[PDB]
């Protein structure tokens, strides 16, 4: 593919910028600081029909979307560890929680 992470029917967010986090355990912080595959500053979202959702309903699917297109499962890939899962959850929920608000603004 020329330059597509997975869009093709997802409404993607903007690439937020210079992403950060504090993290609840140190392992995932050390991995964030490791960088190399700290991923882009972006996520992909499905636009819903329901148009009245909270930070729960929507984000929980929106994270699942982005981890699908990023191909992150320790029970599929077998080459991922529950440090990187925790990064790419905490961070994708945060970058999905910002863009969740845009779903109410794009409407």
């Amino acid at each position: 593919g020329s330059v597509v992470g997975g869009l093709g029917g997802y409404a993607l967010g903007s690439a937020m910028s210079g992403m950060r986090m504090n993290f609840d355990r140190p392992e995932e912080r050390q991995w964030w600081n490791e960088n190399s595959n700290r991923y882009p500053n972006q996520v992909y979202y499905k636009e819903y029909n329901d148009r009245s959702v909270p930070e729960g309903r929507f984000v929980r699917d929106c994270v699942n979307i982005t981890v699908t297109e990023y191909k992150i499962d320790p029970n599929e890939n077998q080459n991922v560890t529950q440090v990187e899962v925790r990064v790419m959850k905490q961070v994708i929920q945060e970058m999905c929680m910002q863009q969740y608000q845009q779903y109410q603004l794009a409407s």
